């Protein structure tokens, strides 16, 4: 049982994990936030950091995959595979050019992608105006630092990533409008299965 | 057979790869600079691009890979291996901090090195920082002006450093790049015919 869960920044995706991992007991996998050197200033500043962003979280994916698949029971905050949302997001707000968005792909699919699976895909589906709240009440301070425009050019892309699946993820998806409780009970009785 | 010819800008590495080629047959894989979008803007402002240029250089060297990888006879002006080089002298110079360049270095262990080309011979053409600047003028790309000398001293020093530590242990054969262009050949064949 290889369990991951996917979804927008605020979407609830710790939470989630953190309820599965108690019920389950299994390990959970979280990419570096407090760690991450880069992390309040690619909030002040998208266009001076999204690359040193990008390849520090690239390295840390990387990381992750070394330990994971020699492991039967783990739970994933976010998968290996997400990083091009934020760039493709930077890329929608003029952040980063035509010529820098076909270099990353380029180098996306010619460096990162010679690395080359989980059961179950929760896809906490959500409004932008909820994880923004979410954002205030359970996040990091840092994410307060940017407009709005970014969170809804985030979650567009995040459901656009969900529809094209192109890496065809055993998906399912959860209204994470609803309360806490309610989710993980539609999740523990999928998984039952 | 397979060769590759190493050494700092302006060593004359294109010169020697199109003489050796032209005696023997060999296709050289050059890297790009004329198509690389980067190429000005670099030299222009290296802290604003030196992250954009990297990830460029990287995608190049995995295609010239990709490429170069079933032929038996290949000779390649710089090897995929020596990139971190250019990361290095930058953050001598403090165009880049002590995090940025671990972040960098920490992603070429752990993505690039995990992977392959097996050269017979690493040609160092080793030349003073002197030489390589007037050769830069003659023959090299007019953006290569655009930066101070002591770019270029840094680049030397670092290039002298990479094959004293030898880390990847090259076949290294050191030639007086000082020397005219004829007699540069001349060593080289002999050496080659072994
Ligand atoms: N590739 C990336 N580029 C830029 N920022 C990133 C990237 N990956 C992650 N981040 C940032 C955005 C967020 O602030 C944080 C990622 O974690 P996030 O999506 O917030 O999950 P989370 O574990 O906090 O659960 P949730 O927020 O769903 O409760 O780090
Ligand atoms: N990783 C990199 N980072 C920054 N600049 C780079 C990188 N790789 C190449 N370059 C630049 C520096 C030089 O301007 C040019 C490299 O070509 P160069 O060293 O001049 O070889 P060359 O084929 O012209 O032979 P030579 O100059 O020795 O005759 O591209
Ligand atoms: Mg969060
Ligand atoms: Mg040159």
């Amino acid at each position: 049982m290889k369990i991951a869960i996917f979804g927008t920044v605020g979407a609830g995706k710790s939470t989630i994990s953190a309820e599965i991992s108690k019920k389950l007991g299994y390990e959970i996998f979280k990419e570096p936030v407090e760690e991450n050197p880069y992390f309040e200033q690619y909030y002040k500043d998208l266009k001076k950091t999204v690359f040193k962003m990008q390849i520090y979280m690239l390295t840390a994916r990387s990381k992750q995959l070394k330990q994971a698949k020699n492991l039967e029971n783990i739970i994933f905050d976010r998968t290996l595979l997400e990083d091009p949302i934020f760039m493709k997001v930077n890329y929608d707000l003029n952040n980063v050019d035509q010529t820098d968005y076909n270099t990353y792909i380029d180098f996306y699919n010619n460096v990162v992608l010679e690395n080359l699976s989980f059961d179950i895909v929760i896809y906490l589906r959500v409004s932008t105006k909820t994880a923004i709240s979410r954002i205030k009440k359970r996040g990091r301070s840092e994410e307060l630092l940017i407009g709005e425009e970014y969170w809804e050019t985030l979650n567009k892309n995040y459901e656009e990533f969900y529809k094209q699946n192109v890496y065809d993820f055993p998906f399912f998806v959860v209204d994470a409008e609803l309360d806490v409780k309610t989710q993980i009970e539609l999740i523990m009785n999928k998984l039952n299965s």
